[PDB]
């Protein structure tokens, strides 16, 4: 497993701030 | 489990961050 | 279960936030 | 149970949520 | 492991700095 | 490895430290 | 290495300390 | 090396020394 | 070296040591 | 060396007490 | 008086943010 | 008796929202 | 009996912070 | 009577912040 | 009665900082 | 009475500082 | 039963300096 | 029974200063 | 039982002593 | 057993002074 | 002349301030 | 001339102010 | 004439801070 | 004249916040 | 004239903080 | 005059030092 | 008198700190 | 009366530093 | 008087002494 | 009177190198 | 594309809001 | 592209931002 | 560029921030 | 440059801040 | 420079802070 | 330069600092 | 100076080190 | 200078000194 | 100077040490 | 001086090594 299944959330949730952060990159570009 | 079942939601959830920030980078783009 | 049939809509509440943000990425493509 | 009856309310309020945002993708198809 | 896929979201987390320091460079740039 | 994989966190770290001092510079130049 | 890899952050770390400084020497300039 | 590579460290280290402190000749000039 | 390039930190470091002084004799001037 | 750029750091270590206290006589001058 | 009835009204001014509340525990049961 | 006869006004106020609430609370019934 | 009825509507506040918070916990569950 | 129904308030508060924070459990698991 | 019935929200203060740290384990787990 | 309930406070205050920091240690895992 | 009872605090309070440092280590590991 | 368990935390204090050393052997690897 | 539990704590106090300086032979290295 | 065990702290002491004057002399060489 | 005007502007925007509030004490009276 | 027409409508717009207050301090009359 | 007439703007900004606080003292009354 | 007036606007916010506060002690009466 | 009337401005402050500080007597009581 | 009506703002300033601590030892009571 | 008044802040100062001490003793009480 | 009130202070003083460190006691108990 | 009160400072301050230091009995015991 | 208490001070003041002292002797125990 | 068609729609929309603003400006011409 | 015709966009939509900005300067005018 | 077409977008944008602004002070003016 | 036209950017950004603080001047004047 | 045109934004940041602080003045006045 | 106009940024900068603390001394006046 | 026009900063600085102590004999005056 | 204009910044730093000390004989007085 | 006005610097510090032991001479009183 | 005008130094030197040994027996008296 049950957190084996709830670890990659922890995971997933870090590909956003990749993304959010990969459009203030182009913000003041 | 009733938990395993609820643990999917936590996936699903940041499911969505990567979409919404996946706009971002498409809107000042 | 009561709550094993109430969990169902915390996934599907969930589900619809892919589909709400799918369409965002459409919007400003 | 009256409440397994009322949590099916619950279940089907989201699944419009479902479809009403399944049209939303098509309103920018 | 259920640490070995958990210590990827500490890779992955600093993958953001780098990236939102990269668009403060170019803010003051 | 574990720590293997987990070492470059520490390595990944500081390539951070590096820009966001790096748009310092940029800040009151 | 585990070490040979470790090693470097104290490497980079230093790096930051030349640039946070090489700010400051321009800040009272 | 393991220590040659460590070595520099502590010459970088130095450099910053030098730095931060010529900063502070400027500072009250 | 292995003292060797690490004997210019014991050099480097009393060069420091000049111009943090060298900030005293302007400080009280 | 390995001794003579090292002795070179005895003679610029003395450098310093010819400039830290040169702002002593200015300091109560 | 004039205070002493004012002050029921503070009293069942908190009776309807029960009410409510009594019913919001109904809409997601 | 301006302010006597006013005073009865904010306790009939809060009157109505008991009564609203008390029939919202039948819509989840 | 200015007071001594106005205590219970701080009694009363708090009975509402119960049931919202007693929704809460079933909202996600 | 006056602060010893006021103290009940203080005991009650603490009720809600039990409830959310067992809210706040069912959330993120 | 006074302090007696005090004194149990200084013991039920603590037990919300149970289950919010009692959350925040399995928030980064 | 007095104190006997209070200290209790006391113990179980650190043993919210056992769970924190028991999820600190999930977060640099 | 004062301080029999207090002092599983002082014990206890040590039980988070070990969690910390043991996460400590995981940081900079 | 009062100094046979304070004494302990007198033991487990020591070993949070070891932990933290062991941490810090780590940092300038 | 009193001292000689106690002295445990004499031996792990310079267990530390060792580790802090084991790190320090490695800043300087 | 008194002192038996405390005659290693009086030996594991002086193993620290080794270590830090092993990396005082590693300092300036 | 252009701003003088518009300086009682900034006194009769004020003027309505008192009065929108000066039936507010009404309100709740 | 242009400003100056115009500036009597910044005026005349916070005439209105007044009076629309005006009848609400007639409303809880 | 310019600042001499636009100064009792901020004298009659702060005349309406009074009134509406003037009600809230009522308000809760 | 032009300060003396302004020195009222001082004044008269103080006359506030002794206003405001003032409906806060009948808040948690 | 200007500071007599400034000094009213710093003796109202303060009466302020007698009230919301007269409150939070009155909070957790 | 200036200093003494001043002299009182002092004064005042720690009447609120007084009752500000006198809610905090009726908040950890 | 100037004086004179100012002396009892040095008192009142005083007896702050029984009273934000008298809390910490209840604090770890 | 100017010091014969002004002796108290130092009287008062230490009335704190009891109090202080007989948290202190109670503190490591 | 001046004095005669003042040498209850003299003794009260070392009144501190003997509690602070009656910690420290029970702080490495 | 003035010395007669003064006295007592000299008495008091050794009392803590007993008590200071008395740890010391539990403290390498 | 399809997107190559979609994105005209995205250079149109921005197009709209040019004009109305231009009419807006008209209002207050 | 794509891209390119995409990047007009978010050039055009800056110039509404003009214009009203370019309009509301005339309102308060 | 496409970052050249897309740098005026960031040039352009702060030219909305002047009128605004420039807006703003006539707004209190 | 590109960064030619992207540095005006950061000239004209302080351009703004000129005039709001050209404005708030006025506000309070 | 590009530097050259950077430098007066440096120059022109400080003009701001001086307008905002030219107001505070004004604002305590 | 290319520094004397980055000097006059160190001279503004502190007319800002007179300005503030020009403002300070009304405050508390 | 270029240092001419830097010494200026220098005496500068300590002009705005009289004003706010020239503030705080006022705060406590 | 060049050391002439210096020399006054020791002047006036001096200066500082006095009147934070100035105010220190009124804190306690 | 140039050493005439350096030396009125040696006058004035010592005129701050008179006036903080002015002050600490009020603080035992 | 220029020893005419530093002599007095080393009078007013000494002046402050009157006033805190005037303090210092009022310490302990």
């Amino acid at each position: 497993q049950a957190e084996i299944l709830r670890a990659y959330a922890r995971i997933l949730e870090a590909d956003a701030k990749i993304l959010e952060a990969h459009a203030e990159i182009l913000k003041a570009q």
